[PDB]
């Protein structure tokens, strides 16, 4: 499912991201746009042979299970395919854990480079939420 702007803005509001860990929702709506696309689908590979899936592009080495990446480990306790469905619960609440790991939102390197210190409620202006 390729989302609009304002239908995930609402899904993450309703699954508790929402100033979550202190990040407002323009923060994780900013992040999907450019990690994903808004594209539950989408999955790209690493160089070190990890892939990154889902509309937040969660990393294989670390946090999911995808059969072929060795060494890894499953914090999340979910296979990678799981990450890709139209439903974003299990992407949302894998990206609770990932935040709360020390690093908060640098995890995702697109957030760093793309929306840090940038205007981000820009992305939830005009959605009735
Ligand atoms: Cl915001
Ligand atoms: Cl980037
Ligand atoms: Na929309
Ligand atoms: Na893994």
């Amino acid at each position: 499912k390729v989302f609009g702007r304002c239908e995930l803005a609402a899904a993450m509001k309703r699954h508790g991201l929402d100033n979550y860990r202190g990040y407002s929702l323009g923060n994780w709506v900013c992040a999907a746009k450019f990690e994903s696309n808004f594209n539950t689908q989408a999955t790209n590979r690493n160089t070190d042979g990890s892939t990154d899936y889902g509309i937040l592009q969660i990393n294989s080495r670390w946090w999911c299970n995808d059969g072929r990446t060795p060494g890894s480990r499953n914090l999340c306790n979910i296979p990678c395919s799981a990450l890709l469905s139209s439903d974003i619960t299990a992407s949302v609440n894998c990206a609770k854990k990932i935040v709360s790991d020390g690093n908060g939102m640098n995890a995702w390197v697109a957030w760093r480079n793309r929306c840090k210190g940038t205007d981000v409620q820009a992305w939830i202006r005009g959605c009735r939420l």
